[PDB]
């Protein structure tokens, strides 16, 4: 019961690392603009980061539809799912708070909020969404697959860069979703929620869809007890 | 028999998010034009994580090059190449299509198709494109070796980063090819066709000489007594 | 023992070059150069690999800190002497101080200028920037505690490129507000060096409260000890 | 003898083979100027990852010193005869040469220019640029020693990233002073095929010189090697 509560603890400070570092890094700063890979390091390097100082403590989800994916493919109890989830959001807007209060009112702008850019239809960025955050839950299964021993090599880096990977990509079109508690962070702090359906639909249908993909289509288990029952048949 | 088609439906599904997340990345530039590096990083990042996440499924080769190198050194059969070429080819147009569905019409563009770039000659080109795979080749095969001398597991990083260096010189050549079907994925769906062997021919014949140099020339693998075999009694 | 004393004397010998080094690439990387302006992730990441290549090339002789914060985190955290870490301490002062020196009589003097010292930027107000400083190196310790800690042998991981890249993370943010520190060494280099000590106490107690709270966070909260017999 | 084996050749080809690709791959992408320059982070990733690469690709073939500077480096520490140092000195300089040349060949005579030869920048003098070059070669060999030390646990493909970022990190401050060179043969490839050889003399001394510096100083002070079979069992000590 107390190693739970570190877990959920963890959830809670990783997710608002992650927010407070990665909105602060992508918010329009004059002299400097920060550019789309400048904007996806920083949010690689936060969730790759979190990862190797917290994925021992809690699996370092840092992401409700890694949550919810988690719930559809390893051993976590709908009890802890909602707890992650909860802390996950608890902890998005804290940093998202935190960062406003330390960021001078002239540089905050809309704090990062996810917005439809690049003229993208809701339907069309609902698609990119779910093909983001597609590819980044078939690889932190594939770099936490207890199945594969140690021969993942560097679970923290490559889940990071997949995040990275993410935003090279869906900046132009959202801004880089991939995760729920991301974007309701900034849309609480300041009023901006447009679109919002987008962020949470498309990386929570990419999520389940890559969990399924991959513990029962790409790298299933073997038969279970249940194939007593096509000998009984 | 499910285990061969697990991993023809990866290389499927791998192709189809590295061309969608690749050409992407290329095209989208509204006032914030993609730069050399900014796009290398996700052709080389995606290549990496997609070795990541379906190496144990398919072997992550996302290339039809790579599928013709691994032809000799890899284990692999000429059955499981056609099958594997047949589902990248596959998976690059689903992929340039689905990413021509979601992007808007005026962002669309040529669809970050490979086209020749800054006067260079399709001769110049195509050298280019030789040694963009030959070193990628080069890197697949040690990386992916026994004996390469470190703990078990696959280096999806350096397999990435190794696409990344081709891309930081190949993009000004002729937007960097190295995979057949990086190329003919918007080719098909833009219509585009200009000077499209420089990115058959290249990929293909740079991936051949690596193979041919790695496994015969520079590291010459084990060979069992069964291929050890079909050596001897095939001559004389 | 003779064998333990110059293991000892190797690794203040390599907590000094290993600040010089960092200090030496990390600020000139940084300067303004006419021809090619450095960009925040070139910063970051001149800031980032050269953490990661040091304690790749002298985290095994002694730890790799190259800063007095992660040495504090370490005394109330992986439980060393005071006398290893006030070695370690002015090692790394003095060999920041001859990095930035050293920097100073190999860059042309027109394009020194302000040799990279920690500044408020963006009008960000000292209390403000001490609250960022606090949360980069409080993921930073977060980050090179799990990549050290004795309990994660077995698999070696990756602590060289996860530490450089979580310094790296910390100058996307922190360069916006005070162009980075994360290290008291760091800041009292250039400082020394070219006499720019404006809000110099941001530089040394942010980075001091977030190493310490870090180190707490971790070994009383996140991953302590086992107290008794039932996990030990 | 060591001359007339396989491995030895295999070896010395290996290094051939990875100073053409090194140069071919590090100059193009650091000279490709028309309509979109290269960034200092760009150029500095493509020298790094072309490093890393190679490392990766060939160093269980030859060690993949890729560097006169690295194999006289060794050549003070890693057990490398005489007769391999030599070898591998002229097997990289012959192949950065034909990588220049081949790079050259490609290249349109428009956007080739001086050929991202190695060049004093921003008014640097030639004793301040070699004294750039000195500490970008230490901190790359102290790199390569400890990333190939056999003491040192890693995961597979990160010592030849920390390697290639190593040589990233020297050129994101060697370029503002010297278009970073950290190697012998990658500022006498250019050289040779454009003709320009204005103070090559501070790509050869600093080099050689900060790769010896740092052979020394990892293998006789930093981390030297065990005299005794009993040294690692005496370092236990009590408890």
């Amino acid at each position: 019961s107390i190693a739970f509560s570190r877990a959920v603890f963890a959830e809670f400070l990783a997710t608002l690392l992650f927010v407070f570092f990665g909105l602060g890094s992508a918010l329009n700063w004059p002299q400097a603009l920060p550019s789309v890979l400048q904007i996806a390091m920083a949010f690689g390097l936060g969730i790759g980061t979190l990862v190797q100082a917290l994925g021992h403590i809690s699996g370092a989800h840092i992401n409700p539809a890694v949550t919810v994916a988690c719930l559809v493919g390893c051993h976590v109890s709908v009890l802890r799912a909602a707890f992650y989830v909860a802390a996950q959001l608890l902890g998005a807007v804290a940093g998202a708070a935190l960062l406003h209060e330390i960021t001078p009112a002239d540089i905050r702008g809309d704090l990062a909020v996810n917005a439809l850019s690049n003229s993208t239809m809701a339907g069309q960025a609902v698609t990119v969404e779910l093909f983001l955050t597609l590819q980044l839950v078939l690889c932190i299964f594939a770099s936490t697959d207890e199945r594969r021993g140690e021969n993942p090599g560097t679970p923290a880096l490559s889940i990071g860069f997949s995040v990275a990977l993410g935003h090279l990509l869906g900046i132009h079109y959202t801004g880089c979703s991939m995760n729920p508690a991301r974007s309701l962070a900034p849309a609480v702090v300041t009023g901006k929620f447009d679109d919002h359906w987008v962020f949470w639909i498309g990386p929570l249908v990419g999520a389940i869809l890559g969990s399924l993909l991959y513990n029962y289509v790409l790298f299933p288990p073997a038969k279970s007890l249940s194939e007593r029952l096509a000998v009984l048949k």
